[PDB]
């Protein structure tokens, strides 16, 4: 699992950047076929665990929607190597497809709890679930992306405990430093609601205590426009405030597939 620099071959061109550095579209070439990927590359205060520890989440996770590491590459700077989505970010990919109608939205949003179901099961919280790190393949195909703050969990445990996402963060999260697979549960409710209103920011205008104050009075964010009634119960179901009460991906998944099939058929 460790790629050879000399096959890889990649672009000018940026696609996205943070303090990390880069992330480019390149080519690795594999036995015959030449394979297209986004790398992302290191930029130099021994930051170079924390890419190490993206890289081992990614390397023990293996499911059709999430986002494939190919290797790793030591070369110039360090390099996490990964397959190609090509038409990116979901949020913005709807800011601009206007037309794209909700029973795609309820594919591609099934799609992204399928994904959390096989991290729940196999014990990992994401801890950024958001419509930014869900990139897509095709219109109908998405992956859930950046493991950056992602978490094993130990095997007697079942949360983690701790510059943060305050708008997709539960209310444990925010009192009391615990993340588990329900606080990613709360991350999809926002994820949803994104998707619904096309990629538009969740509590716009408003600060991170703002939110939390909001939040505490039982108030949530509202039904967006064309959005089915069945979908935006599923929201305020991922909201429950206490942790216990709050359903896990297995009951998230199994709503949106029952409802997605009466509605194709
Ligand atoms: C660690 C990582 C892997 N990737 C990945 C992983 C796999 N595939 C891709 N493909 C990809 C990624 C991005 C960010 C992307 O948008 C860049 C295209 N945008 C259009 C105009 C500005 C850039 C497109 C069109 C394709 N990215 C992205 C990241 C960074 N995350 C994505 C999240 O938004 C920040």
């Amino acid at each position: 699992v460790y790629l050879d620099r000399k096959l890889l071959t990649l672009e000018d061109k940026e696609l996205g950047s943070g303090n990390f550095g880069t992330v480019k579209k390149g080519y690795y070439q594999m036995k015959k076929v030449v394979k297209t990927v986004a790398v992302k590359i290191l930029k130099n205060p021994a930051l170079k665990d924390e890419l190490l520890a993206e890289a081992n989440v990614m390397q023990q996770l293996d499911n059709p929607y999430i986002v494939r590491m190919i290797g790793i590459c030591e070369a110039e700077s360090w390099m996490l190597v990964m397959e190609m989505a090509e038409l990116g970010p979901l949020n913005k990919y709807l800011q601009q497809n206007r037309h794209v109608k909700d029973k795609n939205i309820i594919e591609l949003v099934h799609q992204v709890s399928m994904g959390m179901k096989y991290l729940e099961e196999s014990n990992f919280v994401h801890r950024d679930l958001a419509a930014r790190n869900v990139l897509l393949v095709t219109q109908h195909y998405a992956k859930i992306s950046d493991f950056g703050l992602s978490k094993a969990l130990r095997a007697d445990e079942n949360y983690y405990k701790a510059k943060w996402p305050v708008k997709w963060y539960a209310p444990e999260c925010i009192n009391y430093y615990k993340f588990s697979s329900k606080s990613d549960v709360w991350s999809f409710g926002v994820l949803m609601w994104e998707a619904f209103s096309y990629g538009q920011k969740p509590y716009r205008g408003m600060k991170g205590s703002e939110v939390t104050a909001m939040l505490e009075k039982g108030e949530r964010m509202g039904c967006p426009a064309g959005c089915p009634r069945e979908m935006y119960d599923l929201m305020n179901l991922c909201w429950t405030y206490d942790v216990e009460n709050r359903p896990g991906f297995a009951a998230v998944e199994l709503r949106l597939r029952n409802y997605y099939y009466d509605v194709v058929n």
